[PDB]
């Protein structure tokens, strides 16, 4: 769920 994530969004 990285791409979920706003911060881990970033990385996707």
């Amino acid at each position: 769920g990285x791409c979920s994530d706003p911060r881990x969004a970033w990385r996707c």
